[PDB]
């Protein structure tokens, strides 16, 4: 880990003295869900590039910003554009923001991402609540906590079985009723794989048999660092595609389609998140 | 990744100006299958050590060469001796040749390797066509594409479900009939593990339950880089041994036996490959 | 690997000329099992920090020592405090001692660790003999042998299916009868995960379905290096907790509880080990 405790502190303090805003809820917008930034009011934007110690983006979409503001009654901070392991970032960089949020005073982290559906029942457009995750990179060593533990943040061996807030998932199921939507609010296990290439059929079968419902290339690292911090954690996946499970099918998962789905069910996710803010304690 | 786009270009151009040969098909010979180099005509040999930017071998068998020539009607380029992750090479070195081949004008990659049989039906000497693969190292982060994507080679999120050419696998099943062999041409899923040590019984059971048919310590990285490039891909495994699946058995998988099998079914593989060249488009 | 063959030699020779002791059996004490050091006689202690080339501890418990002596008729060497991958150590450091032991003249390695129980039959306090292991980090590349192989230690592709000594496991089952204990001596498969955070429910389910009986964050690397060396290997896990397998349960795995169990069944393990020494050849 290239960051000392001081680096996290210096970054937090810089931010605190450059905005009057004091966030409680941190929101990490996944792929094609950065729209949420438009719904904040009293919005103050910061480019990642101007924030000391922040991972400087390579050349994905060149858009990397921290937006502070209010979202339906909650003092928020949103990450529009997140860091991925597949881009070459070591996990201690990918999750660097999460620890900054904590020192800013945040106590809740909402994570969203786009993911392939592994559960045969899921459909494009569906929203899946995350009850649990399978951290494959973590089993092998790619765990954001690897390295000396800093007592100031958390314990050496933090538990994850209770990572996804029970209370918030229920209130999420509740709130969805108010939406009175056509489809139900899905719920299941999220499995992380490093990517950046998509799964083969054999690989999809594996992920299925392991009990995963959706597959993505992010999130788990941030969740683990959050929990290690004491942050409350809630999140969901936008099923942008149904991974191929048979060899007969003549279709391929492509970024084009993912973004497309990200465009359709776009504001559908944003609403849910904005409303759910009221369901978050203080 | 220590290689810039320029490095790949400089290597390709050096090769292009040092041989009149212009390959279409690149062939990566696995363990004990380097014999194929003898069947090329108008053969021109290059030691890896003389090629700019090529990974310089440590001390496996000290034989590392690029052989250009013609194989049964096709302008080829063969790798006699390939790079492995278990030797300490980062995947961007292991797969460095594949991207060079692409800039040389190659459009097809044939990969062969030796592997343990996981499917109880397979037998030593058997040849298994590869219909799909399970990339375990990739799930955790060891994917040759990790790092910034260069648009010039391919897309950020390339698909792999259609990695192994459907057309060529059928023509391979076809051609094998002409061989009129005793045993049938096997076909299945290849699972990659990093090695260099062999699987325990419990591990073999795992690989079996994941749906793999053969286990090896290579290939998948080259395949992914090829596909990312647009290369057509065909390949197979020589089942040099039946991995131990029970604790009662009193035998151990050893390099001696693998090489031995590599010696027996030696020319049997070479023929198939040489003939199959005619089955490859242009 | 940052160590040349010379480094291992220099460390062994330094040790040999700083103690008259000449160990035959090396014992690696897991978490809360370092008590075994008290049972050695003619004991000579060495802090890891004073041993050339030894990984210098960060700040776990600040206790890192090599204790030479005699344990019930056997010339031993014990590691009180072992190195873990989750602390940031590359596997070639974690396993550096094992190769030193070999050059000191050791021919047997006994490994103990604390682990969560995955098999529903196991109970806290139980002792599980290790018949086999599933090396998940190894499948992805985190194998202590990665890098050039040194013929002087072992072969390039060492087998592991026979890693856990058949003879010693039987004599262990035998000896346990003499204990005439309430509970039986358990036996099963150990799965290694990198940690340092604990498994989620979904992850526990995975490990279960893979056929593991106990999960830990160590051991496998040392075992592989031992075997590669020719060392006889015997070991066991102290089931300090039953991993959560359902979402209803309202309990969390914590270091507190692990240490607690380490304190209870403490001397129960020590005895077994001390007695078992007599069961070890010469
Ligand atoms: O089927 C899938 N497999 C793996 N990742 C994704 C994704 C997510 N979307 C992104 C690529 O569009 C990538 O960052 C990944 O996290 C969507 N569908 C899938
Ligand atoms: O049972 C097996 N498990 C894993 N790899 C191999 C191999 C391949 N052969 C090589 C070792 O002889 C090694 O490079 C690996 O890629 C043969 N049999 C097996
Ligand atoms: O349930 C478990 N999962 C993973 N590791 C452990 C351990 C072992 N104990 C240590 C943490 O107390 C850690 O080093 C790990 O190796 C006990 N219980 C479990």
């Amino acid at each position: 880990n290239g960051y000392t405790y001081e680096d996290y502190k210096n970054t937090a303090e810089w931010l605190l003295s450059h905005t009057k805003h004091r966030p409680q809820v941190a929101i990490i917008c996944g792929s094609g869900l950065g729209g949420l930034t438009d719904k904040l009011t009293q919005a103050q934007i910061f480019d990642y590039s101007e924030i000391p110690n922040f991972p400087r983006s390579t050349v994905p979409g060149h858009a990397g910003r921290l937006v502070f503001g209010f979202l339906n009654g909650r003092a928020c901070v949103m990450m529009q554009g997140r860091f991925h392991m597949y881009e070459g970032y070591p996990l201690w960089k990918v999750t660097f923001p999460v620890r900054v949020f904590h020192l800013l005073g945040v106590d809740t982290l909402v994570v969203t991402n786009a993911a392939g559906g592994l559960n045969p029942k899921f459909e494009v457009g569906d929203i899946m609540l995350i009850r649990d995750h399978i951290n494959l990179p973590g089993f092998s060593g790619q765990n954001p906590l690897r390295g000396p533990n800093d007592e100031r943040f958390g314990d050496r061996f933090p538990a994850m079985s209770d990572a996804y807030d029970r209370t918030m998932r229920q209130r999420a199921l509740s709130t969805w009723k108010q939406m009175g939507e056509q489809r139900e609010l899905q719920e299941g296990t999220y499995v992380m794989v490093a990517g950046p290439s998509f799964e083969t059929v054999a690989e999809c079968r594996v992920l299925q048999k392991l009990g995963a419902d959706a597959v993505g290339m992010s999130t788990v690292p941030e969740v683990i660092v959050a929990r290690h911090c004491g942050l409350r954690v809630f999140g969901f996946s936008l099923i942008t595609n149904k991974v191929i499970m048979d060899y007969e099918s003549l279709e391929k998962a492509n970024h084009e389609e993912v973004l497309a789905a990200g465009k359709q069910a776009a504001q559908k996710l944003e609403q849910f998140v904005s409303i759910l803010m009221a369901s978050i304690p203080l």
